[PDB]
């Protein structure tokens, strides 16, 4: 199954390299660059895992309640404000799990012999494998949170992130 | 096994995106940028696949007979000259298969429970899977050559430049 290699590549080649300095970079931002009133950026890296593997080109312009705030100083990571009831309800470092783009592309390539059913199953296995790797990983010190979801009826991505953000604090 | 996902990620996220424009970039370089008094760059992307997963940070430090010439204009790809008997024997776009660095890193990470034997098996599977993908792939139009190799225990019986040259001469 492709999910196993995708989760290991993502952890080894990316997460284990960015997670150790993440809390220091967020701290730097909150203390020296953040001008929001009671808008401290949450301490975890929030990873969007749409199980449908639909990764847009621009995160921000996919939900009006998710607005780009700043680049996280010191790799390119972005800070977003999350709105609820028309007001800022939270701020976090947020991004899509790029290996889902591979699963989407494989389902779009007839020679891969990879159905939408195979894609959904591998997306769930990728999530489960990555969760398992991070649970045993020394770099993951209350540093990373996976946000896996499916669409049902309108969907609110901001509400999904906020439920995880509130689970932190 | 990790090799399947690594091969598919490498093809989807890299090879299929770079290979369609490769021939045009090489042709542009040979016509407009290459020095007048030197060889034309060969037309394929040569991918080094050491089965031991030993990927160097440069490429030249692995062999004095492989010398950096230029960056290929228009994704960062590099052109190298290959030497044989101290002289220029070929010129090509060359690079290591970066997913082998994942296999190497997993073998050093105790929590992965991934031995050197497991790493070698996955390196072979990665090569076989990638070859199978490329064989059926539309982007691969006499555009890519995988160079997989096992390094013998006797150092004197293997030369990386000689391995690239055998494939370059096959072209
Ligand atoms: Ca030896």
């Amino acid at each position: 199954s492709v999910a196993h290699g995708l989760a290991w590549s993502y952890y080894i080649g990316y997460l284990r390299l960015i997670l150790p300095e993440l809390q220091a970079r967020i701290r730097t931002y909150n203390q020296h660059y953040n001008n929001l009133l009671r808008g401290a950026v949450s301490q975890r890296l929030y990873i969007l895992l749409p199980l449908d593997c639909g990764v847009p080109d621009n995160l921000s312009m996919a939900d009006p309640n998710i607005r780009f705030l700043d680049k996280l100083p010191q790799y390119s990571n972005s800070i977003y404000e999350l709105l609820e009831n028309g007001q800022r309800a939270g701020t976090c470092v947020l991004e899509y799990a790029t290996p889902l783009q591979t699963l989407f592309a494989m389902s779009q390539y007839s020679q891969a012999g990879f159905s939408r059913e195979d894609r959904l199953e591998q997306a769930k296995l990728f999530c489960q494998t990555l969760e398992d790797i991070l649970a045993d990983a020394p770099e993951s010190q209350n540093n990373c949170r996976l946000i896996a979801y499916q669409e049902p009826s309108s969907f609110s991505l901001s509400q999904e992130v906020l439920r995880h953000l509130r689970q932190e604090e």
